[PDB]
């Protein structure tokens, strides 16, 4: 067993204490622990660099258990800083990561809502998947990756309807309490809000977000799902 390598013995023990996980840990064919009840990142991470196939510098938002951000990471020459809310979701993923050797990854503790991404420097594509749902003020999300970079990879559920919904700065917006199946998952604010697609868009644009490109849509009158990829001049 290589120098370079963790110990399986250490790897069973860390995997454990770090139960429960989201979505299990495995290695070497070793499944160390299972996932919750509730994109496959290389598919995820080949689109993305499709989008942005000069990208060497990314800055993801939501990081999870490090899933999508090793898988960014595979290509030597791309550096990543990945940002995570939750403490606990975060040893998992910074464990991911020297199991794995992937050493052009820096993961950090962060609030996208209170975050200055001023203090983070410039990114040639920011990957936002799965957290635009779970903040207060959406637009502002989006604000703050065209503070950083002109790209950006979004993948969101947005709300289908436009009927009843309140309005903030000119936004459509359904305001709820954050419940996501998921516990791990949740917002860090007791409540979240949703777009309606109209106002998704506009907020884009607003952003800086000018040329979107839709790569996946699943439309109903309640949930739906988009995946856009967002350029800024
Ligand atoms: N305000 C916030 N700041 C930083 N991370 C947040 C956050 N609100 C939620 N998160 C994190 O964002 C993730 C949402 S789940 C999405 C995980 C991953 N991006 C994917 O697409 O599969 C969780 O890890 C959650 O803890």
């Amino acid at each position: 067993r290589g120098s370079h390598m963790m110990d399986r013995r250490e790897i069973q023990r860390r995997a454990k204490e770090l139960e429960p996980w989201v979505n299990g840990f495995e290695f070497e064919g070793i499944r160390y622990a299972e996932g919750s009840d509730h994109q496959d990142p290389a598919d995820r991470a080949r689109a993305f660099y499709e989008a942005f196939p000069g990208a060497t510098r990314i800055l993801e938002l939501g990081a999870l258990e490090g899933a999508d951000t090793l898988a960014l990471a595979r290509q030597p020459g791309t550096s990543i800083l990945g940002l995570e809310g939750r403490e606990e979701n975060l040893r998992r993923a910074e464990f991911v990561m020297e199991v794995h050797g992937a050493t052009n990854v820096e993961l950090r503790i962060a609030d996208v809502e209170t975050l200055d991404f001023a203090t983070l420097g410039r990114f040639d594509a920011v990957l936002c998947a799965g957290l635009l749902y779970h903040v207060r003020e959406p637009w502002a999300l989006l604000k703050d990756a065209a503070r950083v970079s002109a790209g950006i990879y979004l993948s969101t559920h947005y709300w289908g309807s436009s009927d009843g919904l309140e309005t903030l700065d000119g936004y459509s917006v359904k305001h709820v309490r954050e419940e996501h199946p998921e516990p791990q998952a949740r917002g860090l604010s007791v409540d979240v809000r949703w777009l309606d697609r109209a106002s998704l868009f506009a907020a884009l644009e607003n952003a800086g977000f000018v040329e979107i490109e839709v790569l996946h849509e699943r439309t109903s009158a309640e949930v739906c799902d988009i995946v856009v990829v967002g350029r800024a001049r």
